């Protein structure tokens, strides 16, 4: 809650994490909810800065490497990775090309909760389809080009 909030922040702070790995964090956090679309946003920003996207790639790459019962910490960091490549700096995409291997191993992720509910299928199946997404440059164009016909539509009406 406002109480899992109060941890992230503490944790934060004893790090002295940047503004960029805060944000990171906060996007792929355990929160049942959704990376906000808006902070996802200003993360993109972000990634045109080669510290911040040297700290946010790291930091990706940590969330990514979670397991168990943290799974919402990898889901959500493909989340965010897919959103990264279409809409952030072009230097996310050649990054995750290059590394494309990691993604993949995660086609074998597992876990099963306590009652029995198999939610490490979740990851599979993301990490299936940002492997799909990274193994495509025609796609990979395509999708970019979309991301940046919906910035210009949201900006001819504003
Ligand atoms: O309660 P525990 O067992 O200590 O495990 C923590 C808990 O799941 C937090 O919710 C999580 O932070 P978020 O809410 O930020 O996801 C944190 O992740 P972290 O170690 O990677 O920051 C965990 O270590």
């Amino acid at each position: 809650m406002s109480t899992s909030s109060l941890r992230r922040q503490m944790k934060n702070i004893v790090h002295n994490y940047s503004e960029a790995e805060i944000k990171v964090r906060e996007a792929t956090s355990n929160d049942p909810w959704g990376p906000s679309s808006s902070l996802m946003s200003e993360i993109a920003d972000l990634t045109y800065n080669v510290v911040a996207f040297s700290e946010i790639m790291s930091m990706i790459w940590k969330r990514l490497n979670d397991h168990g019962k943290n799974w919402r910490h990898v889901y959500k960091a493909m989340t965010l990775m897919e959103y990264l490549i279409k809409t952030g700096s072009e230097r996310v995409s050649q990054q995750c090309k290059e590394n494309m291997y990691a993604v993949q191993t995660l086609k074998d992720f597992q876990y099963v909760d306590r009652d029995g509910k198999d939610q490490g299928v979740n990851v599979r199946e993301k990490a299936k389809q940002l492997v799909a997404l990274l193994r495509d440059e025609d796609r990979l164009r395509e999708e970019r080009a979309h991301a940046l016909k919906t910035k210009e539509k949201l900006a001819q009406t504003a």
